């Protein structure tokens, strides 16, 4: 039984470029930036990370794609807790990609986000599975 969004059909079977959309083309940089200084006030010592599913990709969807990660946090742990958000059997694979680059798991988050934020003041990931549509 999917939990939610998953039990929505996304209709990948006719998902096309011109219907493609995520965070950054969603909502506008000002908003953006304005949230991500807000996070920095409000939960200083956590990173904002906006986590999104590759295009195209044969892995669930997920509800909450933004994360407010512990700094000593590695990304060792937050692809187990993204597997364990989708639910994605153990027996299943799952990479997460900064820059289009897997990154040493043993990493932690706050040295990738000193490396790779953006303008925007976010974190950029992207999951994925094995195979892709
Ligand atoms: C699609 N029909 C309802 C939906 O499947 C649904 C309802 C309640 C839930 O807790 C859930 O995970 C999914």
């Amino acid at each position: 039984g999917p939990e939610f969004p998953n039990d929505y059909d996304f209709m990948e079977d006719i998902l096309d470029e011109t219907m493609k959309s995520t965070f950054k083309s969603e909502y506008p940089f000002e908003k953006r930036k304005a949230e991500s200084e807000r996070i920095a006030d409000r939960f200083p010592n956590r990173i904002p990370v906006i986590c999104e599913k590759a295009e195209k990709s044969d892995i669930p969807e997920i509800d909450k794609r933004k994360y407010l990660v512990p700094a000593d946090l590695t990304v060792g742990q937050f692809v187990y807790v993204i597997r364990k958000r989708i639910m994605l059997p153990p027996e299943k694979a799952i990479f997460i990609f900064v820059n289009d680059t897997l990154p040493p798991t043993a990493a932690l988050m706050s040295a990738i986000y000193q490396e790779h934020k953006d303008k925007d003041g976010f974190l950029y990931v992207t999951y994925s599975g094995e195979n892709t549509f």
